[PDB]
């Protein structure tokens, strides 16, 4: 109605096609508050930029490629701000919603062009995403602050060498999972058991990243995902449990329950986290539950859990999406504040 | 033939540094006689200025004058208008960060260089972003067992439960407070009493939400290091600098000592120590580099204790390259001038950049 958000979706990942659904829920639910005004933007997965008129018809559905490869046509080759030169397409604008889920908007590459272009936004900073994002990276910040997750070893090229599976039987167990730092949602992830998976597990990973993840597996078969929102007082939701079928609320005993929450807030906080964020958890055979990944931009499609977590705290996705970006608005206030001067220098 | 982006300034504390590091890589990279290069200088307001203000800029012209100029051809309706400027001149090949503080070395000019898919000399994004928040560097050396001071970290309600009389208790009565995220010693004080200490809250908040408050190492000297390479580092000679009544008094390495007045303070190269002390300093210098996820280029601080126990103090990704700098000396002494440092910077962008696309 006034103010107006640039919804981003799209990116160069394998959850290309999840990325549109996320947007399309969020759109009806800033939409549902009659407070904003929306313009949409695309990332096609050659990580061009897309135009408004392009990118609508995608929300929508439409046969993707076709409006891709007619917008390439527009595009000039000597222009090294090309990859986004669509975002001025529309004119100017008030906040980013970025919704693209992957190697862009998970990792703080996004994040950082919102920064150089004075921008308010949705969600955590940069460092935050790329400490959430980077799987070693997540372990080391976590276990140096007391929060309970797998033990593990972070090695690369030259020091996977000095690691031959009878040695990380002695470290971690007979049961392991093997994996790259860097990336998303399957590749360079391995179930090992014995030398032959391991020395394989290795090769495989090691094509995603220069860094490779080991860490011992829990045996326990019970998922907990969490919810957490907000700045400086955070807000955590219901957990839910594994019972694609969902309890809600999990029924643990009063005790894990109250564990399991502040894992998660103090999980953010450590993660240098803001705006929103979904905590993974795995609980074993006697109910001590362990964080896992932690996910800074959640699925809000129809059948993910993001989508309704919330309702159990009597917040709407138009309540929920506005809450994201009064956040949002806030901490580009707070960092107004903070200085950037110095003493003139000279000869 | 090839076309070097060579960014220098920025909206930060370190932006007249920037200044000086920026000639001596300009004329560094024109030796080598391999590339061709275009300027671009990023003014205190943040917005990017075309290639020939820029070029002014750097030949030390007044810059206001020069800013405003440009200011008044700016679209204000333009939302990419702070990076317009990138496109004054036609494309180039890689980039060359050497903007100090708030943009490159916080991992903002990184994000930016991934979207545009260019290549890049320097660390990549989550490594300046984990380097540059001291709290955060911290933590992932503790971790790994690399030796650092004691500290505390706070914000400015957690703040209000350290009372001098329970720092005292905790970390000694000489600690030093700093804001998390800056560089070249703003925001940053020598504390030996309780208004100080207040004092020193108040102005490190300032510049960042999250300050650190770490005990202070009595020695009376620094040690830095620099490594360079990606997946299989070197390591250069470590280097010494000592301001006056550093250990036998207050003195300290502040803005004052390292760009206001220089001329005070005494550089050993190598360093003056005992054959245990070098090793463990290289490889402590070697093992943070990659936990902290460094590439390209970087720079290791050191502390040494009275017992001469080395500290890994901070790191610094997008190191200073002035006449008085460390960085733009050690490498000499490893047959590697100045020309052959940058050229080498170079060929690890575009060696990461090549590596990074089959990656995926
Ligand atoms: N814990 C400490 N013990 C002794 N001296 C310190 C300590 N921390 C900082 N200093 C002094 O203050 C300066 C600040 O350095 P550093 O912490 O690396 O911050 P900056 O980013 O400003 O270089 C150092 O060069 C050193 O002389
Ligand atoms: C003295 C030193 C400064 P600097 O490189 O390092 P510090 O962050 O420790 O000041 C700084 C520019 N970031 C030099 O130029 O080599
Ligand atoms: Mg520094
Ligand atoms: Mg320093």
């Amino acid at each position: 109605t006034k103010k107006r958000v640039a919804l981003i979706f799209g990116g160069n990942s394998s959850e290309h096609d999840v990325s549109k659904r996320s947007a399309q829920n969020f759109y009806n639910a800033i939409e549902a508050t009659g407070k904003y005004e929306i313009i949409v933007f695309a990332i096609a997965q050659n990580g061009f930029f897309l135009d408004t008129e392009s990118s609508k018809k995608i929300l929508a559905l439409e046969d993707e490629q076709p409006i891709v490869d007619a917008f390439m046509k527009t595009v000039d080759a000597s222009d090294p701000l090309a990859r986004i030169h669509a975002l001025k397409s529309a004119g100017d604008f008030d906040i980013f919603f970025p919704v693209v889920h992957g190697n862009l908007g998970e990792d703080g590459t996004l994040q950082g062009l919102f920064k150089l272009l004075d921008k308010p936004y949705v969600g955590a900073p940069l460092r935050g995403h790329a400490v959430s994002f980077d799987k070693a990276l997540t372990k080391e910040l976590l276990t140096v602050n007391g929060i309970r997750n797998t033990k593990y070893i972070v090695v690369d090229p030259e020091s996977a060498n000095n690691w031959s599976w009878d040695k990380i039987v002695a470290e971690l167990g007979n049961i392991v999972f093997v994996k790259a730092a860097n990336q998303g949602s399957s590749v360079g992830i391995s179930r090992v058991t014995n030398a032959e998976e391991y020395t394989e597990a290795l090769s495989d990973s090691f094509q995603y990243d220069y860094k490779v993840l080991i860490e011992e597996a829990v045996n326990g078969a019970r998922e907990l995902e969490v919810g957490v929102i907000g700045n400086d007082q955070p807000l955590v939701s219901e957990i839910g449990a594994h019972t694609v079928h969902f309890q809600i609320p999990a029924q643990l005993s009063p005790e894990v329950t109250k564990e399991v929450k502040q894992m998660a807030l103090d999980a953010y906080k450590v993660l240098n986290l803001r705006g929103e964020a979904r905590m993974d958890f795995l609980l074993d055979e006697n109910n001590v539950p362990y964080l896992g990944e932690p996910n800074t931009l959640p699925g809000f499609t129809n059948m993910s859990l993001f989508k309704r977590l919330w309702d159990y705290s009597d917040i709407n996705n138009a309540k929920l999406v506005d809450m994201l970006i009064d956040y949002g608005f806030e901490d580009f206030a707070q960092n107004k504040k903070l200085s950037y001067s110095f003493v003139s220098l000279g000869e």
